[PDB]
C-alpha cells in the first residue's frame, strides 16, 4: 500500500529555506531531495535538485553516483548557496562541492542551479576528518565560514575566501565526541544569536533505524573560531555540549540537526527515528528559545 503521510514525511539529512511565503526542504537523496510546503506542515515531494550529477564529483570520490548527503542551504545578496556532501558509507573519501541558485522556486524562469565544483576534500588513509556535513556560517564582518565533519578527528572549521568555495588556511577542530574511530560527532550547525555563536552537534549513532542512539548537543563562543563551551564551561574540543535533543517517549534518536528564525521564532530541525513507525527517519521540527542565560530550550 503506498502512502506519502504530508503531515509526517520520511526525510534523512534535513535542512530548511523559506522563499516567498513557500517552505524548501533539502535532504539526502538522488541529486539532492527536496520538499514542499506553504505552512511548514503538510509536505509535497519534489525534483532532484541537481539538474545533472557533476563529473568532478564522480571522479574524485569513486563509487559516488548522485546519492548526495547533507545539503545546506542559506541565501546571501539574493543569491542561494547549497552545498552538498560526496561519500560513501562509513569511509572518509569525500568531497563537498558547492551550487549557486538566483531562486528557489522552480517555475521561475531565473531558476538555474550552476555548479560551483570543489569546496573541500577528504582523502583514505591521510585526512583526520571527513569531508561531509558542511555548514554555512557568516561573521558579523561578513566574511564566510564553514563547517563541516564527521568522526575521525572531529568538527573542523575553516575561513572561506569570499567566492564561497576557497577555504584559506587549513582548517582547524572545533568540537569532538569524548576525551572513523569512535568520535562519534558530526552534522554540525553553527547560528548566531544574541553575544553567542551557537555550535549544534549531532552525538552518537544515526542510521541504525530503531537501534539509533543519536541526540543533539549544543555549546557557546562569543568568538567565531573562539573556544565553544557548555553550561559548565567545558570544551566541545574536549566533549563538552549540552545535549538538547535525545531517546524520547517519541524517538529513539534526534540528529543531524539546523536551526531557523522565522517571524521572530527559533525553530530547531532534525530527523527523528520514530518509535510510531518502527524507526522511520521523519522530520522533527521543534519550537526554540534561549533562556535567561541565553542557552537554547526546546518544546516537547
Amino acid at each position: 500500500r503506498f502512502q506519502f503521510d504530508a503531515t509526517n514525511p520520511d526525510v534523512h539529512d534535513p535542512v530548511m529555506a523559506r522563499e516567498d511565503g513557500k517552505y524548501y526542504i533539502f535532504m539526502t537523496g538522488q541529486a539532492v531531495g527536496s520538499m514542499t510546503s506553504d505552512d511548514m506542515k503538510s509536505w509535497t515531494p519534489g525534483r532532484g535538485v541537481m539538474p545533472e550529477i557533476p563529473q568532478w564529483a564522480m571522479e574524485a570520490v569513486p563509487g559516488y553516483r548522485g546519492h548526495t548527503w547533507a545539503p545546506d542551504i542559506s541565501e546571501h545578496n539574493g543569491t542561494w548557496y547549497m552545498y552538498y556532501s560526496c561519500s560513501t558509507f562509513g569511509k572518509n573519501g569525500s568531497a563537498i562541492g558547492l551550487m549557486t541558485n538566483k531562486t528557489l522556486n522552480p517555475e521561475s524562469p531565473d531558476y538555474k542551479w550552476e555548479d560551483k565544483g570543489m569546496v573541500v576534500r577528504s582523502v583514505q588513509r591521510q585526512t583526520n576528518w571527513n569531508a561531509i556535513d558542511p555548514n554555512l556560517i557568516m561573521d558579523e564582518k561578513g566574511r564566510p565560514w564553514l563547517t563541516w565533519g564527521s568522526f575521525w578527528d572531529g568538527i573542523q572549521l575553516v575561513q572561506l575566501d569570499k567566492d564561497f568555495k576557497t577555504p584559506k588556511g587549513e582548517p582547524k577542530t572545533i568540537a569532538r565526541r569524548y576525551l572513523a574511530g569512535a568520535n562519534a560527532i558530526e552534522a554540525p550547525f553553527i547560528i548566531r544569536e544574541g553575544k553567542y555563536y551557537y555550535l549544534f552537534v549531532s552525538w552518537d549513532y544515526c542510521c541504525k533505524g530503531a537501534n539509533s542512539n543519536y541526540k543533539t548537543a549544543v555549546g557557546r563562543s562569543k568568538k567565531i573560531e573562539g573556544p565553544y563551551v557548555d553550561r559548565n564551561g567545558k570544551d566541545m574540543a574536549a566533549g563538552g555540549g549540552e545535549v538538547i535533543a535525545q531517546r524520547d517517549d517519541n524517538y529513539f534518536g534526534i540528529g543531524h540537526s539546523s536551526a531557523y528564525q522565522f517571524d521572530g521564532q527559533w525553530y530547531f530541525m532534525a530527523h527523528g527515528y520514530a518509535r510510531a513507525n518502527n524507526g522511520a527517519s521523519k522530520l522533527v521540527i521543534r519550537k526554540m528559545n534561549f533562556d535567561k542565560d541565553g542557552w537554547p530550550v526546546l518544546e516537547h
